[PDB]
């Protein structure tokens, strides 16, 4: 029971925002002050050392581009309570209204800035293991964060042998330039999962998604290579996109849908 530990007074739960088989999301208000989202866990359901152990993985990790834990209701209810981006997911956010407006500069913004929190997660020798649209949240300003809350974004000898390390991060980050440049279509189109694991395997990779530029599936090759010790990193996929639209695609001219 941590500094991190609060009373659920402090927490106001307004909204609902999901329906797990653990908990629900809500979004409250923490201190009547401060709007942030809040990951209950319905007690009976998962120790609370499970639950909580995303709890503890998100204390050491404090980044401007990682959902930020704010505060934990650890004796139940147990409450986790993390800032709040308003426009949710960034699947939903993609798939959705703002998504239809949304170019490759936003769109490889936020890659870029994923890939920033990625990059962190990175540093911190930590690994994500569901690095996907879904689990990316979008705030205003399209800021997005990595968060967490599936073989089609997962690499290979993750799905396989659970391999998972941030270089099958790197893979999935790699699925998420799909989901970002395909406006949150659902990877590997048409494709089941065993389809996928046959194909993948054989060495099929998603072809340049409609408009997306050939630079930015090549980053998403390289993201999916065979040996994952070959996929970029996450310092190297964040630069690459941050500088994107200059050391990589300075020509890029806005399209009908990026
Ligand atoms: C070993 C496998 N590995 C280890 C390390 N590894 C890092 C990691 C682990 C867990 C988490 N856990 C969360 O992230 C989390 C939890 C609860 C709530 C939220 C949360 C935050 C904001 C928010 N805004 C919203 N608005 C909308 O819906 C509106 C439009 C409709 S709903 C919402 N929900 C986020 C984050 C991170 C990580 F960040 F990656 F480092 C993940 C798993």
């Amino acid at each position: 029971k941590d500094a991190w530990e609060i009373p659920r007074e402090s927490l106001r739960l307004e909204v609902k925002l999901g329906q797990g088989c653990f908990g629900e999301v809500w979004m409250g208000t923490w201190n009547g002050t401060t709007r942030v989202a809040i990951k209950t866990l319905k007690p009976g359901t998962m120790s609370p050392e499970a639950f909580l152990q995303e709890a503890q993985v998100m204390k050491k990790l404090r980044h401007e581009k990682l959902v930020q834990l704010y505060a934990v209701v650890s004796e139940e209810p147990i409450y986790i309570v993390t800032e709040y981006m308003s426009k949710g997911s960034l699947l939903d956010f993609l798939k959705g209204e703002m998504g239809k407006y949304l170019r490759l500069p936003q769109l490889v913004d936020m890659a870029a800035q994923i890939a920033s929190g990625m990059a962190y997660v990175e540093r911190m020798n930590y690994v994500h293991r569901d690095l996907r649209a879904a689990n990316i949240l979008v705030g205003e300003n399209l800021v997005c964060k990595v968060a967490d809350f599936p073989i089609k974004w997962t690499a290979p000898e993750a799905a396989l042998y659970g391999r998972f390390t941030i270089k099958s991060d790197v893979w999935s980050f790699g699925i998420l330039l799909t989901e970002l440049t395909t406006k949150g279509r659902v990877p590997y189109p048409g494709m089941v999962n065993r389809e996928v694991l046959d194909q993948v395997e054989r060495g099929y990779r998603m072809p340049c998604p409609p408009e997306c530029p050939e630079s930015l599936h090549d980053l998403m090759c390289q993201c999916w290579r065979k040996d994952p010790e070959e996929r970029p990193t996450f310092e190297y996929l964040q630069a690459f996109l941050e500088d994107y639209f200059t050391s990589t695609e300075p020509q890029y001219q806005p399209g009908e849908n990026l």
